[PDB]
């Protein structure tokens, strides 16, 4: 019943949370920016500072906290909350899904890529290991706002 939205970083999310939430009359919630208010540091210096195991940590017992809530909330989240065991079950889960070429155009606002796409396979199977629905992000915020409501 909560409407949780995954997928990279630079998909799309946070923005089509917002729409969600205004079309539903649904409160948002961002994860890694509640890590961040709780700790008083921004996502990059909590990693730098106090380290991934920490955040991973505060993701997977704020994933368990948001369980709790009884209203239904639309929860857009960052792009490692997947290694989780427990997300499943938060709420109903969209992949926010953009083709590699289309992402890294969006990211971008000798090797080179390799890399990152290795990542970004490994990375897209999890987040359909963990989707309720796939919504088709290629076609900008109002198409993916569409299938979210018509689905």
């Amino acid at each position: 019943q909560h409407l949780v939205l995954i997928g990279f970083m630079g998909s799309g999310k946070s923005s089509l949370a917002q729409e969600l939430g205004l079309a539903l009359k649904l409160e948002v919630l961002d994860t890694d920016m509640i890590i961040s208010e709780r700790v008083g540091l921004s996502v990059r210096e909590i990693f730098e500072e106090l380290g991934e195991d920490n955040f991973r940590m505060f993701e997977k017992n704020l994933i368990d906290e948001l369980k709790t809530l009884k209203t239904p909330h639309v929860i857009s989240t960052g792009g490692g909350i997947v290694m989780h065991e427990n997300l499943k079950g938060l709420g109903t889960t969209f992949y926010l899904k953009m083709d590699f070429e289309t992402l890294i155009k969006r990211l971008n606002q000798l090797n080179n890529l390799t890399q990152a796409k290795e990542l970004f396979e490994k990375r897209q199977a999890l987040y359909e290991k963990n989707a309720s629905f796939i919504i088709d992000a290629r076609g900008g915020l109002n198409n993916s706002l569409k299938q979210v409501l018509q689905f």
